[PDB]
DNA sequence: ATGATGACGCT
DNA sequence: AGCGTCAT
């Protein structure tokens, strides 16, 4: 029987990334309530990024700042920089850079997001413990560690005792041990997180476990500038009282049918149906992961890649913003074109790979999906001119207007995706 | 009128 | 290829 504690898997999370790249450059925004807005002029702009300091006043992500001010009337606010008509995030991708960077002195990083990227410690946390002649580990290694599950009136003491427990049962003389090699990997994340903190002045929070799901679960127990370990031992009493939407990838239209055609809502009571019942239910795929996943194994690789796969430039046109003339649809789609070749040429003298295929997709009103329509064509060139006329050529005929300078339905989404990138 | 992106599965 | 799901 397979436990699934073959490797040692960490979560990092930048908390907050886009303000805390905003109160690194503006140091009257530290240490207080405030958050990062998007377009001033709806609103008061819609925010992207909260601070834990105003989150504690409710404000939180997609609230329009009108409305945190009301919540929180002293809120600081940043304002993303806007170019050609659209929010421009290079300066927070360039801080993403910044901290991948120091990560991958560490072990092998695979970007989750322009603020997390998962860990593979095995290979780190092996050769770590050959360095480690048998030696203590010192609670002083683990500074900011929680143990999930322990112990069983201060909260920085109940840190500590739970930490004390964990490590005066470890049995630092098996080097094969599940247990402590995640107690390995939490001190190298520990050292990990003090280099990003100490090179750029930014603060994570972490999960170390044995796969992506309970990383990525360990993670969000304790934020912020926090790290938990998870145990396979802890799984079970974890997953007992564990909503099931809360796992990755069970937050959607899945997880919600688990619930429903199951009769549960939580992550343990999976464990009582058997492997054909569960994909029988959800498919073979859904039903094989999930049998595991509910036991807290999971065998989605790490995968060793810094650098995203598609670079792609959108726009939303909500309400009476929708566009309605060729004149204006040709104007955007020039405008994404423009901010797309700055960012593919700064890729292709960064990264030495060029992109072959751009994708164009479009939303009209009424349609409520993400995207009404997607259609590719080639890239051969970057130039902002070529493919913004090829873009337009590709949904040209999705226009049933009559007059010709103007389109019908309105669009209400241009969105230019640049991919299948190869060696240059 | 919760945006701008990104990864991936299915057919 | 084109659409759907899940996520930050
Ligand atoms: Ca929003
Ligand atoms: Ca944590
Ligand atoms: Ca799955």
């Amino acid at each position: 029987m397979a436990t699934g504690q073959d490797r040692v898997v960490a979560l990092v999370d930048m908390d907050c990334f886009f303000v805390q790249v905003e109160q690194r450059q503006n140091p009257h925004l530290r240490n207080k309530p405030c958050a990062v807005v998007q377009y001033k002029s709806w609103k008061g702009g819609g925010i992207i990024a909260v601070s834990y300091e105003a989150r504690a006043f409710g404000v939180t992500r997609s609230m329009w700042a009108d409305d945190a001010k009301k919540l929180c009337p002293d809120l600081l606010l940043a304002q993303v920089r806007e170019s050609r008509g659209k929010a421009n995030l290079t300066k927070y991708r360039e801080a993403s850079v910044e901290v991948m960077e120091i990560m991958s002195r560490f072990a092998v990083i695979e970007r989750a997001s322009i603020d997390e990227a998962y860990v593979d410690l095995t290979s780190a946390v092996q050769e770590r413990l050959q360095k480690l002649q048998g030696q203590p580990i010192s609670a002083d290694l683990l500074p900011s560690t929680y143990i999930e599950g322990l112990p069983q009136v201060q909260k920085e003491g109940m840190r500590k005792q739970g930490l004390f427990q964990w490590l005066d049962s470890l049995q630092i003389d098996n080097l094969t041990s599940p247990d402590l090699q995640l107690t390995v990997g939490a001190v190298i994340v520990e050292e990990m997180r003090a280099a990003i903190e100490r090179e750029t002045g930014f603060q994570c929070s972490a999960g170390i476990s044995h796969n992506k799901v309970l990383a990525k679960l360990a993670c969000g127990l304790n934020k912020p500038n926090r790290q938990t370990l998870v145990s396979h031992g802890s799984v079970p009493q974890l997953f007992s009282q564990m909503p099931i939407r809360k796992i990755r990838s069970l937050g959607g239209k899945l997880g919600a049918s688990v619930i429903e055609i199951l009769g549960i809502e939580y992550m343990g009571e999976l464990t009582q149906f058997t492997e054909s019942q569960l994909q029988s239910h959800f498919g073979e795929k859904n039903g094989s992961w999930l049998y595991a996943m509910c036991r807290g194994i999971e065998h989605d690789p790490v995968k060793p890649r810094q650098l995203p796969k598609t670079i792609g430039c959108s726009k939303n046109f909500p309400g009476k913003t929708a566009l309605a003339t060729r004149e204006q649809v040709q104007w955007w789609l020039l405008q994404l074109a423009q901010e797309l070749e700055e960012r593919l040429t700064k890729d292709r003298n960064d990264n030495d790979r060029v992109a072959t295929q751009l994708v164009v997709s479009i939303r009209v009103q009424g349609d409520k999906r993400l995207s009404s329509l997607r259609r590719c064509c080639a890239l051969t060139r970057y130039d902002a001119h070529k493919m913004s006329h090829d873009a337009f050529t590709v949904i040209k005929n999705c226009n049933t207007s009559g007059i010709q300078t103007e389109w019908s339905p309105p669009l209400t989404m241009l969105f230019l995706c640049a991919t299948k990138f190869s060696a240059s």
